[PDB]
């Protein structure tokens, strides 16, 4: 029984609001007395192309921003910009504010996204930050400002805010301090994500999950070196494995008795020869959106 | 584009999850108004699980034998009754977080979200379909009994499933909120096995139509088929047979794309014959069967 799960979204649902600047409406995150959203909400048709946000923001007054939490309107009483995030100070602290922190994640790490439209939560999904710094998300228009998060022991770690849809059906965004993930800019310009790769450490975690779940047909008697594994992996668009990644997998090795470079030889064989009509955890394809931590928690 | 499967936001259900304990057994309960619903096997001892006589066991129990906890607050049980396989515990406090709700029974192929819980605490949420063999491929979380499945429509929560047990095949079985099991299963630890599972063909076709709407058209062919010829081939791949109701349900997607249903069926037949050839459809390397026509149509105008 191994299904991918998102975190329960209730604590985040209590924070979603609707932000409108002129004709543009998108989602905001209401924490204490501040609403956070993408700074491009201030952009206009002319602005779109090569905007100067800061010139545009200081020339915008608080009444330009319409914030709605359900049917109750929040009055913006101050506004400031931090990198690509707009911070709107409101006259009311959110009584539903959970315990939270803003964290920055790394490519390969997983989190849940609460997809919203016009400030209303629509759905939740679990994903990983791709190695090319994009997120395979949904194509729910009007979702800019939807956030990504993890929950650790009652505390919500917000790690991502959605800013734009790339042409290839992938999304790009920032952390909650407005720093972009990846080499992207918040402007309507020709932008494309680099070629994506498979998150090797997560595939290995998933193979560890399969062994713990008694799906062991792919285990072999061989081991490989990290250099030999990396040469093969990069030819198949698998991310290179670092010593840090090997260390992260340490506890799964101790739990299963399969050394990391032993499991690497299994994965190496799987790349070069495939599954030959067999499945792992019931899937014919290798999963790379489960981290080693996700496996230890679930298993 | 990339259609990512999504679960409904679980907040409205999280506010209803409680912990129900009987003797040494703790599991989840659903607190709606002044009633807590949970699997009746919370009342069985280790000696009774092969052949529990629930009526015999329930009559011997009293309100004070049940420990119901909502967070750190103990709710008082003031009544109990059994409805098929669900136990209903009347409590002295109505849940103030009770959302608008309905109990509905679903059919195989229909989708819903599950809020997986442990000890009354929500742990994770996933989206799934009820398989043609009446099981759910759920998570392996321990003591998740009593976790519920639901859909949300315009702020109304429709509860359709409650988890009761894990079958030897790793799959899960449960009931609707009236305590009727989905499929030929019983709340007994006796030898029970799920029949061979099949693919939900109507959902695959809806997903292929979604791909066409998003400009993924590599798999289309110029052939059509009869419904009978399609069903004969599909069953050879353990795909469910398509009925005229399924053809009608796909009608609007056929009209939006200009591809007759039986034309799309011929393309699916080709995919079954050929395999993906390492290609992807809507960003997935596999044929997705847990997206219903209802969900496709709403999301694509
Ligand atoms: C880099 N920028 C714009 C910063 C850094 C730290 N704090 C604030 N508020 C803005």
């Amino acid at each position: 029984g191994f299904r991918k799960m998102a975190f329960p979204s209730g604590k985040v649902e209590g924070c979603m609001v609707q932000v409108t600047c002129g004709t543009t409406t998108l989602n905001g995150l209401w924490l204490d007395d501040v609403v956070y959203c993408p700074r491009h909400v201030i952009c206009t048709s002319e602005d779109m192309l090569n905007p100067n946000y800061e010139d545009l923001l200081i020339r915008k007054s608080n009444h330009n921003f319409l914030v709605q939490a359900g049917n109750v309107q929040l009055r913006v009483i101050g506004h400031s910009m931090q990198n690509c995030v707009l911070k709107l100070k409101v006259d009311t602290a959110n009584p539903k504010t959970p315990k939270y922190k803003f964290v920055r994640i790394q490519p390969g790490q997983t989190f849940s996204v609460l997809a919203c439209y016009n400030g209303s939560p629509s759905g939740v999904y679990q994903c990983a930050m791709r190695p090319n710094f994009t997120i395979k998300g949904s194509f729910l228009n009007g979702s800019c400002g939807s956030v990504g998060f993890n929950i650790d022991y009652d505390c919500v770690s917000f790690c991502y805010m959605h800013h734009m849809e790339l042409p290839t059906g992938v999304h790009a965004g920032t952390d909650l301090e407005g720093n972009f993930y990846g080499p992207f800019v918040d402007r309507q310009t020709a932008q494309a994500a680099g070629t994506d790769t498979t998150i090797t450490v997560n595939v290995l975690a998933w193979l560890y999950a399969a062994v713990i779940n008694g799906d062991r047909w792919f285990l072999n008697r061989f081991t490989t070196t990290l250099n030999d594994f990396n040469l093969v992996a990069m030819k198949y668009n698998y991310e290179p494995l670092t010593q840090d990644h090997v260390d992260i997998l340490g506890p799964l090795s101790a739990q299963t008795g399969i050394a990391v470079l032993d499991m690497c030889a299994s994965l190496k064989e799987l790349l070069q020869n495939g599954m030959n009509g067999r499945t792992i955890l019931g899937s014919a394809l290798l999963e790379d959106e489960f981290t080693p931590f996700d496996v230890v928690r679930q298993c």
